[PDB]
């Protein structure tokens, strides 16, 4: 056949920190996403880059404003909006991407960067944030949860609504897999971050 | 035949400040391109000049946002995103260009422009930077190989993952160059910044 032309997309191992796995639905299956997050030092200010749409925008605006009213019950610092600077960052550039499931993706990669907390990376995640912190559900989860299986994941976070749909997955990948149902996103930033800071915080 | 029509591609040879030397995919053939950075006294800006497309823009933000994160291993002034204005010019600027495989040639570019060390103007580079220094994989390898070889240049920088690539090369070709192999960009602005800045301090 020749020199291999595609590289299977895999896990990572150890946790990061400003970093989380998301899953995405593509009309030739599912793929893994990364999200990633920086904090700098700044004036207050959100880059989104990476070709996204309105909608996913939206959706890690949604994420910050929950992060700003909740400052104490996480370890943030105590004036981010006005200090810092933050980036998000969804690689590959060159390939649009759009879409409100990755509403808690974007929340716990932004909740571990700007404290300094990893983020465990064998723990794959999908749903949609609200204002107040509900998590809400989303769709396609059986090409999601059929690519995160593919790809050496065996543990998933999923919004509690979504129960109804584990029943079209296969019965092999619904034995690989351990899927926990959350409805509330400080489930996931207290299942996610690990509970000790690695690095100095951005001042 | 008359006048010559086609201005040839010419290699530079000294190190240069603020200088980076990237490769190019037409479908007619690669092509040279460089880059230039200055870095004047201002209050926080970037202007991007030279009909550039929004993923090289975006490839742009991505790696100053790196290096605004990493700014003690390099030498760089500590702050630079209150005090100096950058600008990212592509010549020529009549010619739209557009794509994110040049991340790492603005970084060395970027880099060499704030912290005053030349950059080697006798290396060709390429490959996709990320938020966290990662380097991704980039395309069309044979064609920018090729026009770096016929241009004088006989070292390139390439990402690890196009490691497979290099038997589409002509055996000649491939024992003329000097394939370096970086995974995080760290290594390539070891690579490629001279120590000793020659030029006082933007401050
Ligand atoms: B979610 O709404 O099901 C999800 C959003 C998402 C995934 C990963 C990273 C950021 C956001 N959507 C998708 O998987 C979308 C397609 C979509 C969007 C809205 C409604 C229905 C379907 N995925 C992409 O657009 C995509 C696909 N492949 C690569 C990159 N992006
Ligand atoms: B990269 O995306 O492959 C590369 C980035 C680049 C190199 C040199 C100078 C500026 C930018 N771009 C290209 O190779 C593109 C073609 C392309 C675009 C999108 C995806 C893959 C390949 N070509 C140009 O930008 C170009 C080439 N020659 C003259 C003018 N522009």
């Amino acid at each position: 056949l020749g020199i291999p032309r595609y590289r299977p997309d895999k896990a990572e191992t150890e946790p990061q920190v400003g970093t989380a796995q998301g899953l995405a639905w593509t009309p030739v299956g599912g793929t893994l996403l990364t999200i990633e997050v920086a904090a700098v030092p700044g004036s207050g200010k959100l880059s989104l880059t990476g070709q996204l749409g309105e909608v996913m925008k939206e959706s890690a605006q949604a994420a910050l404003t929950y992060l700003r009213a909740h400052t104490q019950d996480y370890g943030l610092p105590e004036d981010f909006y006005n200090k810092v600077d933050l980036h998000v960052h969804v690689p590959d550039g060159a390939t649009p991407k759009d879409g409100p499931s990755a509403g808690i993706t974007m929340a716990t990669a932004i909740a571990s960067a700007l404290s300094r907390r990893p983020a465990r990376m064998d723990i794959a995640m999908t749903g949609e944030v609200s204002l107040r912190g509900k998590v809400m559900p989303i769709g396609g989860v059986k090409e999601k949860l059929l690519a995160a299986h593919q790809a050496g994941i065996h543990k998933i976070v999923l919004p509690k609504d979504n129960e109804a749909q584990l029943e079209e997955l296969p019965k092999e990948v619904l034995e690989g897999l351990e899927i926990k149902l959350v409805e509330d996103v400080g489930e996931v930033l207290e299942y996610l971050l690990l509970p000790e800071p690695t690095m100095p915080p951005v001042v």
